[PDB]
């Protein structure tokens, strides 16, 4: 219930919500059905339009008008955005040349430059070139601030989970809204765009930017527009919020279009009717600048220009039915479109099998353009598994497609309608979105790389001058798009420092059921490799210093000729095995003698050893080695590629990803990028939470033994960005690119599989693409810590991902 009696006279678009029964005057009153009975006459006038003209300048003051261009105006705060130019001969803002804005020009009485967020719905980051003689207000923007050529959303490439995402710096898994329709079974509650769930601050975890204001004693504009608030009221709005009085007046603020996202369903990404709603846009933009120029505060304010996803043509003839792959259709539920997410219709019943689903849509149909996955199995890149809101069951759609359970779905919501949808994994080029920064915190006349909107939070945060809530922005990664206001972290401490063993134990001493013929014999050559065992090439295969291990473990930095490990002995392998392969590196095979050859490490115990007699006994697993022997620097080194302390657990299927990658893909990119290091190492997630699991969460161990099973594998391979330099002898900045493989018993994922693994390896390793950071989390490790590079420069390494799209 609403008493809607109460009224809006001195309340239009107030801050503070007021509580029912009581009437609301707030920008979200609509959406509520609370407005008071005179919110429309009082707060939404439109009386005489948006612009002034010369008969009006100088006007008697008539307080039904939408906006004001009597002399009074200015100090009052409402004046029409064009008031100056039409009747005080001044320029608009987009006319004036591009001026360096070294410091904030502000008003008296203002403690910091306010931040306003200009948001706009589905504004692919190709429209900013592609649309640029239409826009002249966003070019100027783009030009003389901060940008970016574009912004890569989070999966999904939603509406809400990204514009949630931009206001907390988390991902969809952790701040809870990982769809626009969502069902969250402890609850026993559905979320739907349509309705009134979606209110309930349940839903909405983590803590948005308005909410990291207010507690920091930094006063926030209501973020949120009911869809009937005309745009030009929203900016007029915001104009007057900013002449309120010091201690009343906010210092951030949000404005959001829904243009061009509904347009762009309509008629697709570059549809000719999306012309117009670009330039209505930039009008509007427009509109805020000679507002902010008018109230002299356009050299003072910070202006974000953002997006929160693309737009890709798909039209309804290209939809997969799921009623063409299983006979129990009527038995699921599907979250439709562009993405699907499969859960039981009814929890009663004990014949739904989720393994019977998975299978039945495992590459049935030549040019099928969907694919199933376990949530857990899903590029961890996407880091969507960890919420309870995420089905079991997931179905990545293919570009420009839509999975639907039944066609009678399609054509009853006999033809359709839309040209356009998002929703698709977010490295997808129609995907992104923008970014531009301006203002006299952000830099002038700079580009920046493409970057994540998980980023962003903290940067508003540092805009603000607040302590960002715990998120999974990397703070400092984007130190480099400000002036000013810079954030400095320092490095984690490291949490365990390794052991540096030497030869303690005699070969008898290990009964393990391992086998090598090694048996074959030099005071030169032997003081030579007694020093490779002590870290004489330790310089060249550890370039950037040892990792770091950010939690209690005990492990042992061994050396070798050709690379250099850290070893758990809680896990009974490396953690990580670092090596360089110059461009010059030669391919060599394991010799027939070593097949099958594992030898004893005596340096370590056989107590923290794995066994060749588990792996014989275990039917399911085999094992590969980490540094590769097809990479040995001289048959003599090579012995050392088969200690069992470079030995790791792997499936018969994946050790064919492996192999290839060793043998064929690293010696290929030591060719392209003049020379690569490579870390490379297991992951161990069981929980899917993206995060290091501890020794007590490990589900699978190789059959009768303590080894554990790696969930993934990963590699980094870093070279120098000036590629005439080799990896090895690199004075400036780096180059990344690094993986997480799924460590499977099957190669279900690749529908080519049965073909030689150049035709389909690498399109695996494409899509399971990592940063950095992301090895970071599932791993406890960091990274580069020994470069001559400045951190924040580092950092911003760390977060990149090699994406593997065109242009
Ligand atoms: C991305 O960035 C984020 C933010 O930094 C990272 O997420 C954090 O990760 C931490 C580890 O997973 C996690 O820490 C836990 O916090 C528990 C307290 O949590 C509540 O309070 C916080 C603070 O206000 C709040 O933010 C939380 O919000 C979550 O839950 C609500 C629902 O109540 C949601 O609305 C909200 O969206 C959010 O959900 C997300 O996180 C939860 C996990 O908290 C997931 O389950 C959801 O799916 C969703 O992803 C909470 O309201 C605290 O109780 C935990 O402590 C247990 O574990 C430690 C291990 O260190 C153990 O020592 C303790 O004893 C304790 O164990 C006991 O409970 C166990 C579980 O019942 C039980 O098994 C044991 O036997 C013990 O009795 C823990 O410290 C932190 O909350 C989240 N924060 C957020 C915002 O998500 C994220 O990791 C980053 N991602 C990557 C990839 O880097
Ligand atoms: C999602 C989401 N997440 N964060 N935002 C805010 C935001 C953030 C940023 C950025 F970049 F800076 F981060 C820019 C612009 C905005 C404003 C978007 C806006 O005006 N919109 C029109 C209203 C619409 C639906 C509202 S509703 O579902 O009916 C509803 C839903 C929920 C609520 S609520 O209950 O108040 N939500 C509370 N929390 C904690 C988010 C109200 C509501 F009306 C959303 C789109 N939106
Ligand atoms: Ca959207
Ligand atoms: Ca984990
Ligand atoms: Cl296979
Ligand atoms: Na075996
Ligand atoms: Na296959
Ligand atoms: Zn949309």
């Amino acid at each position: 219930w609403t008493a809607t009696s109460g009224s809006c006279k001195g309340r239009c678009f107030e801050l503070q919500e007021v509580g029912p029964p009581d009437c609301r005057c707030d920008n979200l009153c609509k959406s509520y059905s609370s407005c008071c009975h005179d919110f429309d006459e009082l707060c939404l006038k439109t009386a005489r339009g948006w612009e002034c003209t010369k008969d009006r300048c100088g006007e008697v003051r008539n307080e039904e008008n939408a906006c004001h261009c009597s002399e009074d105006c200015l100090s009052r705060g409402d004046c029409c955005t064009n008031y100056q130019v039409v009747c005080k001969g001044e320029s608009h803002w987009v006319d004036d040349d591009c001026e360096e804005i070294k410091v904030p020009e502000c008003p008296a009485g203002f403690v910091r430059p306010p931040l306003i967020i200009f948001s706009v719905d589905g504004f692919r980051a190709s429209y900013m070139k592609k649309g640029s003689k239409v826009m002249p207000n966003i070019e100027k923007l783009r030009s003389c601030g901060t940008h970016a050529p574009y912004m890569r959303p989070v999966y999904p490439t939603k509406t809400f989970p990204n514009l949630y995402t931009l206001a907390t710096g988390l991902y969809p898994e952790s701040h809870g809204i990982v769809g626009n329709s969502m069902y969250d079974p402890v609850f026993d509650a559905s979320f739907h765009l349509r309705g009134r769930e979606k209110f309930n601050h349940r839903w909405w975890g983590g803590q948005p930017l308005w909410i990291t204001a207010t507690k920091q004693g930094v006063r926030a504009g209501t973020f949120f527009w009911s869809v009937s608030i005309p745009h030009e009221r929203r900016i007029l709005t915001i104009l007057q919020w900013l002449s309120l009085p010091d201690n009343e007046r906010p210092s951030v603020y949000a404005f959001y279009s829904e243009q061009p996202d509904f347009s762009g369903h309509k008629y697709g990404p570059f549809g000719p009717e999306m012309t117009n709603p670009l330039r209505e846009i930039d009008k509007t933009v427009g509109q805020l600048m000679d507002g902010l120029k008018q109230l002299r505060l356009h050299r003072c304010v910070n202006v974000i220009f953002v997006g929160d996803h693309g737009m890709e043509d798909v039209t309804c003839d290209r939809t997969e039915f799921l009623s063409n792959y299983l006979t129990n259709v009527d038995d699921i539920t599907l979250v439709p479109g562009t993405l699907g997410r499969i859960r039981a219709k009814s929890i009663n019943n004990s014949k739904y099998d989720p393994k019977t689903i998975i299978a039945a849509l495992t590459c049935k149909k030549p040019d099928q353009h969907f694919k199933p996955y376990m949530k857990q199995h899903l590029p961890k890149r996407l880091h969507y598994a960890n919420n309870r809101r995420i089905e079991d069951i997931h179905l990545l759609v293919d570009r420009r497609w839509h999975v639907a359970r039944k066609p009678l779905d399609v054509y009853k919501k006999g033809k359709c309608f839309f040209q356009g949808d998002h929703g698709f994994d977010n490295k997808v080029n129609s995907m992104q979105t923008v970014f531009v920064g301006y203002g006299p915190t952000f830099k002038y006349r700079t580009k920046v790389p493409p970057f994540e909107n998980i980023e962003l939070y903290n940067v508003m945060c540092d805009l603000l001058g607040l302590k960002p809530a715990p998120n999974n922005g990397t703070h400092g990664s984007l130190n480099h798009l400000l002036r000013t206001n810079t954030f400095r972290p320092t490095m984690p401490d490291e949490v365990s420092r390794p052991n540096y063993p030497g030869i303690m134990y005699l070969q008898s001493e290990f009964d393990l059921g391992c086998t090598c013929d090694d048996k074959v014999e030099n005071k030169l050559e032997e003081l030579n490799k007694r020093l490779h065992t002590k870290g004489s090439t330790k310089e060249r295969h550890l370039l950037y210093g040892r990792p770091a291990v950010l939690y209690r473990t005990s492990y042992d930095i061994l050396y070798h000729t050709d690379f250099e490990s850290g070893y758990s002995e809680i896990f009974l392998m490396p953690l990580w095995t670092s090596y360089t392969i110059s461009k010059q590196a030669e391919v060599s095979s394991i010799p027939e003698h070593l097949t099958n050859c594992v030898r004893p490490d005596v340096r370590v115990s056989p107590g923290f050893s794995q066994n060749c007699l588990a792996y014989k006994n275990d039917k399911q697993m085999s094992y590969g080695f980490l540094f590769p022997p097809y990479l040995s620097s001289s048959p003599e080194a090579k012995y050392d590629a088969f200690l069992v302390t470079n030995m790791v657990p792997m499936y018969p299927a994946f050790k064919r990803v492996w192999a290839y990658f060793q043998r064929v893909l690293v010696k290929k990119y030591a060719s392209e990028r003049n020379g690569v290091n490579v870390i490379s190492g297991p992951i161990f997630d069981y929980n899917y939470d993206g995060l290091r699991d501890t020794e007590d969460e490990i589900k699978q161990y190789v059959e009768g033994s303590s080894i554990p099973v790696p969930t993934h594998y990963y590699s980094i391979i870093t070279s120098c960005l000036d590629f005439t330099q080799p990896a090895d002898k690199c004075d400036g900045p780096l180059s990344v690119s690094s993986f997480i493989l799924p460590h499977r018993p099957d190669n279900d994922e690749s529908c080519n599989s049965s073909e030689d693994e150049s035709k389909w390896v690498e399109e695996l390793m494409k899509m399971h693409t990592a940063r950095v950071r992301d090895i970071e989390h599932l791993t406890g490790l960091d990274f580069y810590r020994k470069t001559s590079r400045s951190y924040s420069e580092i950092l911003t390494l760390k977060t990149y991902l090699h994406t593997y799209e065109s242009e």
